[PDB]
RNA sequence: UGUAAAUA
């Protein structure tokens, strides 16, 4: 019998086993439940930088085979550690050719997160080169776009300008991503991390198509990032539209979370174009804001703007709504809606 | 009374 077998059978029996034991066990200790913690064990225990060592350069000689493996990608990833300096470079080459693959498998993109999280920035760029290559697809991918985040997350802006010309590459693009469920995802880290040159394009195009995502079910997480990350510009243009805009954009169920969202972010002068906006009535009409919290989604959004601002703006709602406690204790939940708001109403 | 990611 193989070692293996022998260990998975007594685990106890072998307590005094080692690294360099394995010698060319190690792919089947890789692919291994039992075998892959034995190895991960030892590696984060042992004292021995010629144990660990050991066993490398049969990872390196099957990494391909490691990758997505569901055991052994953990074995990989250990190299890929603070620690393991020594071994980065040689890693990267081993599995540097299938990068574009791996990208897309749910156990190798794994290792490819873990290298971008922790080597340096040579061999983050030599990866990004082949990244390079998929870089469409494998954005919108259920793999592929955790192994995009961490590239924008950890590697310098200016090299990942080609995520960017990716998100710009044509007029559609970026409203294709944006309501994505995955590729919405890249394109907030971009707003998180990437410098204003490119920041404001990519702002530029999601403006173009405004309403579309604000109200698209993953494009409203977007804009909201637009909100929190993008310029005073960008906020007044939002927040203008929204204005304009309010009761259409509050009684919808994405786009409420975006109005909400202009005001917890926003400056005194934008929650007063909301509030204004509230509460300016037709001729004969109701307020705007009266007509919201009779609305299933309006409502909530009516509710943060009595928590998000100013007692001044808070009177003038106040005032406006008062004249209509009556009707709006009938209207569904209006019971509970008031509730919640009694406390400025005494 | 209302929204979002791939590992033992
Ligand atoms: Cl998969």
């Amino acid at each position: 019998d193989d070692l293996l077998t022998r260990y998975r059978a007594n685990p106890a029996m072998m307590k005094n086993l080692k690294l360099s034991d394995i010698r060319g066990a190690l792919l089947k200790f890789a692919k291994d439940q039992v075998g892959s913690r034995f190895i991960q064990q030892e590696l984060a225990s042992s004292k021995d930088r010629f144990e660990k060592d050991s066993i490398f350069d049969e990872v390196v000689s099957n990494a391909d085979e490691l990758v997505d493996d569901i055991f052994g990608n953990y074995v990989v990833q250990k190299f890929f550690e603070y620690g393991e300096e020594r071994h980065w470079a040689r890693l990267v080459d081993a599995i540097i050719d299938r990068v574009p693959e791996y990208a897309f498998q749910m156990y190798a993109c794994r290792v490819l997160q873990k290298a971008l999280e922790k080597i340096n920035e040579p061999l983050q760029i030599k990866i990004l080169s082949q990244i390079r290559h998929v870089i469409h697809r494998c954005m919108k991918d259920q793999n592929g776009n955790h192994v995009v985040q961490k590239a924008i997350e950890k590697v310098s802006p200016q090299y990942v300008q080609f995520i960017v010309d990716t998100l710009l590459e044509s007029s559609n693009t970026i409203y294709e991503m944006s309501v994505d469920p995955y590729g919405c995802r890249v394109v907030q880290r971009c707003l998180e991390h990437c410098s204003p040159s490119q920041t404001k394009p990519v702002i530029g195009q999601i403006h173009k198509r405004f309403d579309e995502i604000a109200n698209n079910q993953y494009g409203n997480y977007v804009v909201q990032h637009v909100i929190e990350h993008g310029s005073e510009e960008d906020r007044m243009v939002i927040v203008t539209r929204v204005s304009n805009n309010l009761f259409e954009f509050a009684t919808h169920k994405y786009s409420s979370n975006v109005i909400e969202k202009c005001l917890e972010q926003g400056a005194v002068y934008h929650k007063s174009m909301i509030v204004g906006a509230a509460c300016h009535h037709q001729e004969g009409s109701v307020p705007i804001v009266v007509q919201m919290m009779k609305d299933q989604y309006a409502n909530y959004v009516v509710q943060k703007m009595f928590d998000q601002v100013t007692s001044e703006q808070r009177r003038e709602l106040i005032l406006t709504v008062r004249p209509h406690i009556p009707v709006l204790r009938q209207f569904p939940h209006g019971k509970h809606i008031l509730a919640k708001l009694e406390k400025y109403f005494q």
